[PDB]
């Protein structure tokens, strides 16, 4: 029925990398900015290390070996990696630093530098990721601009498999409603999750359906009433949008349809998105923590034999 998943899952000494700086912490653990130098090999992979702080919760552990499973079994530039797993006294999970960070924070925060090429080109990167997952058929089940990681401001990466599943087996918000009242998952039902997610990006960081109990949210979809256009937005991207709010989920467009039509969109930006002094902006030694090294290599670049 299936393919063998051959994806290497590698084993990683507690010696070969180092944390340098907490990111984030709560929830199963806390995960940190590291350096790993790989082995015998000379070289210093930038990573996030994220580890599990309420002890060795069988329980726990499940969701973050999974997640490992997942993320081992994809190999996308527009899906984060996964390089490694220290099975210390608490699983380790090594993965590809985005220096930049989340990207709903990233547009909150840019948001006056933040022109119309590089949210159209956002927004194609994700279909592209999104489209892989599925030829994979593996389903995001969770996609949301806070799930997008930057690695450079003109690269995003799709993260957040840990809740990820095979098709064919709460953000209510970002849910399709097929997914609210049957909960029902699938590619399409992920389409309806993007359109949301393009709509926080060209609102840059706002909360969708802001001040509503998501009890409301079922009934409101069923009424037909959907997300507002945005001020920047032409008709053409937010008809976009629209198809993707499609109660009929066959009647949504396909990923490998919205990488065409924002592709097509990022030929002449500025026809459909207009923004206030959009052709001023620009958007970014360097290297944080370490003065030493000079041997840095991204994990991208660095590949396994
Ligand atoms: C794929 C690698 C990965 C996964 C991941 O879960 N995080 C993450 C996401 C949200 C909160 C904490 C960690 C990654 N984060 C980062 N970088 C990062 C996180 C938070 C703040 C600033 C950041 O960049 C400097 N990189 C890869 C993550």
């Amino acid at each position: 029925g299936e393919a063998p998943n051959q994806a290497l899952l590698r084993i990683l000494k507690e010696t070969e990398f180092k944390k340098i700086k907490v990111l984030g912490s709560g929830a199963f653990g806390t995960v940190y900015k590291g350096l790993w130098i790989p082995e015998g090999e000379k070289v210093k992979i930038p990573v996030a290390i994220k580890e599990l702080r309420e002890a060795t919760s069988p329980k726990a552990n499940k969701e973050i070996l999974d997640e490992a499973y997942v993320m081992a079994s994809v190999d996308n530039p527009h899906v984060c990696r996964l390089l490694g797993i220290c099975l210390t006294s608490t699983v380790q999970l090594i993965t590809q630093l985005m220096p930049f960070g989340c990207l709903l924070d990233y547009v909150r925060e840019h948001k006056d530098n933040i022109g119309s090429q590089y949210l159209l080109n956002w927004c194609v990167q994700i279909a592209k990721g999104m489209n892989y997952l599925e030829d994979r058929r593996l389903v995001h089940r969770d996609l949301a601009a806070r799930n997008v990681l930057v690695k450079t401001p003109q690269h995003v990466k799709i993260t957040d498999f840990g809740l990820a599943k095979l098709l064919g087996a709460v953000p209510i918000k970002w849910m399709a409603l097929e997914s609210i009242l049957h909960r029902i998952y699938t590619h399409q039902s992920d389409v309806w999750s993007y359109g949301v997610t393009v709509w926080e990006l060209m609102t840059f960081g706002s909360k969708p359906y802001d001040g509503i109990p998501a009890s409301e949210i079922s009934s409101i979809l069923e009424k037909g009433e959907r997300l507002p256009q945005p001020p920047i937005c032409t008709i053409d991207v937010y008809m976009i949008m629209v198809k993707c709010w499609m109660i009929d989920a066959d009647s949504r467009p396909k990923f490998r349809e919205l990488i065409i039509e924002f592709s097509k969109m990022a030929r002449d930006p500025q026809r459909y998105l207009v923004i206030q002094g959009d052709e001023r902006m620009h958007l970014p030694r360097a290297l944080m923590d370490e003065e030493d090294m000079d041997d840095v290599v991204d994990a991208d670049e660095y590949l396994i034999p």
